[PDB]
């Protein structure tokens, strides 16, 4: 089995910590992101294996209650996902540069999951967050055929959903850009 | 006597740097905190006596004029909710864990103030601001029951007034909460 | 010649770093500043000749579209209005302190440019951005009479406009704003 | 009864860690500092009651045996030297400047400590470490004749153990001296 | 196959630079590190197939030439050395508490690969440098006797070549030190 | 006249400190870095006209006395080793690149100021100090023969008095070379 994702959304700080405690607790998962983002959200994204994550979830939603703006599971997530949100992916060449840019968390999730899971691309960064819009983003980086059909993939579900702000291709990124 | 805390809050930057000189120059005052906060808001905290801060945040008002959006004094503040704010407090082992979260500082300061003035606790952090919302908040620790009825008391009056986002006492935090 | 400065403000993070790396390609221009602002616009500033800024600006509208929230050029920048912008004006012994707060990055630069153009005075930094409001300052010092004609002068255009939040000049400021 | 401060200096992080441990778990006592300094140093500093540091310091040369390089106590200590040591001295006008500069982290105590019990100043810093030398400072303001006497007895003991580096009394320091 | 780790220590940051330069061009290997340690080497590390490894660190000692003070070379190398290094290890309850330090690179490399190697341990970070003494170290966590086991064998190898500065095992940390 | 550069090295943070404010109170100077280097030197450097810095070298001197280790004055400096210094040259697209390295911040600002002078480079960056060994460098890029000549002219002086530690021309840097 592949790790799942799970993401709930507070509207307090104070039941974001809380949530995030009933959510360590309910099961073996990992913390991978539990902060504060646009006016007044807390978020909160955990991973380990589907079930875990399930019960991890349901917890976060029980003690948060009516100030659960959203709750978001998605399985079998690809590996790079996480260790691009956890900001560790290794320090990669980027050659032809994707970007998409969603108005949700979730969205960008699983729009980072499908990029990912499409031919031969590494994600380099994804942003929660953060300060502010809530719009969030992920980068990667391939040859530019991998890339343009990746960002394609990427954008499908989001499209659909009206979650998508935008995504771009470029080919060949000016240094000023590797220069992240 | 105890030492008073005073608060002004300006429309602009440019003011509010303004106001802060006259502040500062009104009477003997210490300044806590000068920045800005949520858009496009500028804080100014001090604290020294009564009638030092009684000077100073007329003075603010004085040059801030139509651009003050607020102004507060809190006699007899405790002195944990200054060294608090001064980001200051010594490090704390941290028992049980409640949050205060308000809508507004002077709400805050006196949530803060109030919290700290019932019973066994220790303020943790205040944050002002902080991008953004407005939303503040204070976390502190002590027993279980010390804790839950210095909540209880921090928010009885910022609940009445509609400046109350939330509060939570969690008993035993997870160790992801005392990595702070 | 003297040097012009060109803005470009997107939409995306992701169109405006698209228009960054077309603005960059266009002619020999130097980037200033390429940053997410304020929900969720991307600025990008930079500078060169008059007719490269020209392209470079182009270029950016070309890639950008319909996302361009705004385009803006300015011929003949002040030298100090660049170092300033770029983080990088010298340790600069402050006496008298002026600022002018705008609501829009144009109307900013702008206003920076008329009062570094106006007799004796060096601007001591601008900030564009930043988090959020959208609301951009320049402070600069001198004496106070020249202090007093150079902000004066920086706000004729852009309060007849309606760009301009407020200005302010303290001519004996205190020290914990020399501690700026 | 007013508080003493402990500090134990040990050859390994690993070592230092350990005897940290120790300490906080010895007695009632709060954590100032445990960090490495100069090759290949990790100190301790902690505060608390008389008997309750006393413990405290023993339990860590307890742990920390053979690499224990140092090991000091200094009972009713003055209150500023631990918030000065904390990095958490308010924002004071800087008047007269003073500066106690010694090769040791104990001969800096005991000269800071001596330093804020003559006369009236407010210690502004103390900088144990800091990369390295092994050397520490403490610098403090007041009138001109107050920090003139406050360094001299602040500099009495540690000169006639050959612990002192130099010291300064600037009467009106340049601005760029208050830009700290 | 499992990866491979090289090292090349370096006189001079000029050559460590270029070195670099070498070892990223030589073959398909990726930069954990590469950064100025202890004066005034520098350090470079890379991680590959062993193959592309010994490609890599050859290239690099052959444009470092006589300025090379250490090359080394660890092949199937645990995964957890890598993601440690590039400081990348997710948040890890933290249980019982082992610290390795050694005095060189190459011995903490393996000391770290044969802690991770031994029984269940999850490696918590490790500190190359870091300014200074040369001194590098690794904790870990798991239940006590795992970690006494995997510190132990972890410590075999350096202590017989006098590399070892020292090890603790903390069963029970503080949570001052949980506090990372 | 072009610009001169004085520099004052100090055995103390607390004389450094007190020669820092000599040296700017002495003529009309701006201050570049003032800041403690290796163990334990604290140095200044400053510009200004030829005459104005050295009045304020010699002020500094006076001030210093015994515990100056070093003072150094190099009239008519290239603007570029100015800010490169004040760690303030704008994004330059690095081309060839250009590394010298020597064992003292005086052979270095002759040996950035050379390089400058000679032909069609641009001076990237500087490092003064920096934690440890003494030793500072500056980089620089351009074609391929204007860095190869300028950094051989750079070194010529340095090298005849043994202050040279090294230097590398690397005509096509890596991609993680301009992720500087």
């Amino acid at each position: 089995a592949m790790e799942s994702i799970g993401l709930v959304e507070v509207n307090s700080i104070a039941r974001g910590i809380e949530a995030a405690d009933a959510m360590l607790k309910a099961a073996q998962v990992d913390l991978l992101e539990a902060k504060p983002v646009c006016p007044g959200k807390y978020i909160v994204l955990i991973c380990g294996d589907v079930a875990a994550v399930q019960s991890s979830v349901t917890a976060g939603k029980t003690m948060a209650a009516h100030s659960v703006l959203d709750d978001f599971i998605l399985p079998n997530v690809h590996p790079q996902v996480l260790t691009a949100i956890s900001a560790a992916t290794p320090l990669t060449l980027i050659k032809a540069l994707g970007i998409i840019e969603t108005f949700s968390i979730a969205s960008l999730i699983v729009a980072a999951d499908t990029a990912a899971k499409t031919g031969q691309v590494d994600l380099v960064e994804i942003r929660i967050g953060m300060g502010i819009g809530g719009k969030s983003f992920v980068t990667l980086t391939g040859d530019v055929a991998s890339v343009e059909s990746s960002v394609a993939a990427g954008v499908m579900l989001a499209s659909e959903r009206g979650m998508l702000v935008d995504k771009v291709v470029i080919p060949s990124p000016h240094d000023h850009l590797k220069r992240c």
